[PDB]
């Protein structure tokens, strides 16, 4: 059960920006989740194949980690911070959805989400 291609980081004709909240989403939300102990697993897409999930990318259909969000901010690939936002929790909730209640994978998923939400609490006001 083969890995799918990663979800898409660059697209010429995609009308795109870089606002003061986008920003704010790379140098702290994303940096400040990446550096944590427990970022690894997040930290670029899921090998099924290596990790022997064959139903991984059968039940997960939009999935989303860290390393292709890094890559949409560091390419300045979003419009509105709020596409970034959602990235940020389709991962989230992909993990809830795939795997159970205390789980290691889910408390680390946890921990970081709690610092996300601390984080996005304080989103600049747009400029
Ligand atoms: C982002 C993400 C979401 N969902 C999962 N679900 C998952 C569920 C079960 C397993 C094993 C399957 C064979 N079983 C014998 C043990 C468990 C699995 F490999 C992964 N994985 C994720 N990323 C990830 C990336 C690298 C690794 Cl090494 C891991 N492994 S892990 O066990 O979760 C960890 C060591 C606690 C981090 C996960």
């Amino acid at each position: 059960s083969m890995n799918p291609p990663p979800p898409e980081t660059s697209n010429p004709n995609k009308p795109k920006r870089q606002t003061n909240q986008l920003q704010y989403l790379l140098r702290v939300v994303l940096k400040t989740l990446w550096k944590h102990q427990f970022a690894w697993p997040f930290q670029q897409p899921v090998d099924a194949v290596k990790l022997n999930l064959p139903d991984y990318y059968k039940i997960i259909k939009t999935p989303m980690d860290m390393g292709t969000i890094k890559k949409r901010l560091e390419n300045n690939y979003y419009w509105n911070a709020q596409e970034c936002i959602q990235d940020f929790n389709t991962m989230f909730t992909n993990c809830y959805i795939y795997n159970k209640p205390g789980d290691d994978i889910v408390l680390m998923a946890e921990a970081l989400e709690k610092l996300f939400l601390q984080k996005i609490n304080e989103l600049p006001t747009e400029e």
